[PDB]
């Protein structure tokens, strides 16, 4: 819920990254109003004030890959979001799969991984139930199931629950002192 959404973001924030990747998996069947994609939309930008190499990954309710990289380069305007809608795609997502495209030549700073999926919860189609084993560079990993579950789950260690994408994503910005105002500052 709202208290270990909240102390869970805290708990990564705590860990001072140096960058983060945000992984979102959206059914878009289960989005009752625009508001979603829209706070989709204003997060990512919000976050690259702080965080200008920010990565991210989309991935569909059959963990297909939708598209991935740099928030500054490819999320251009919400348009960029909301035509994922309509995007097809043949690759399986997997942690290592990200870590491998992301990171070929292997990561060198303290990554941040936020998973935050709203699909069901079926074990080899959400994100939620994948290992994110490869993050680990010795040389802050957090996931979260938007829409509450009478279900219990634990193949999945410290899953979180929370309302709605825009509580986990207002969260989220907030924590980092950043708002959607765009004022500049």
């Amino acid at each position: 819920g709202s208290l270990t959404t909240i102390s869970s973001i805290l708990s990564l924030k705590r860990e001072k990254p140096d960058n983060l990747a945000i992984i979102l998996q959206i059914d878009f069947t289960k989005l009752k109003e625009e508001d979603s994609l829209i706070v989709v939309y204003n997060s990512l930008k919000a976050l690259t004030i702080k965080f200008a190499r920010l990565q991210f990954c989309f991935v569909d309710r059959n963990n297909y890959v939708l598209d991935y990289g740099s928030v500054l380069h490819k999320i251009d305007s919400l348009d960029s979001i909301s035509n994922l809608k309509s995007k097809s795609s043949s690759t399986q997502f997997s942690p290592i799969w990200l870590k491998n495209t992301l990171y070929p030549e292997n990561i060198h700073e303290h990554l941040g991984i936020v998973a935050v999926s709203n699909s069901n919860m079926e074990a080899k189609k959400s994100i939620l139930f994948q290992d994110y084993r490869c993050f680990t560079s010795f040389g802050n990993e957090l996931k979260i199931k938007v829409g509450y579950l009478n279900v219990d789950y634990s193949k999945i260690d410290e899953l979180v629950e929370a309302s709605s994408w825009t509580f986990v994503l207002e969260t989220l910005c907030y924590s980092f002192g950043l708002s959607f105002d765009e004022h500049d500052d």
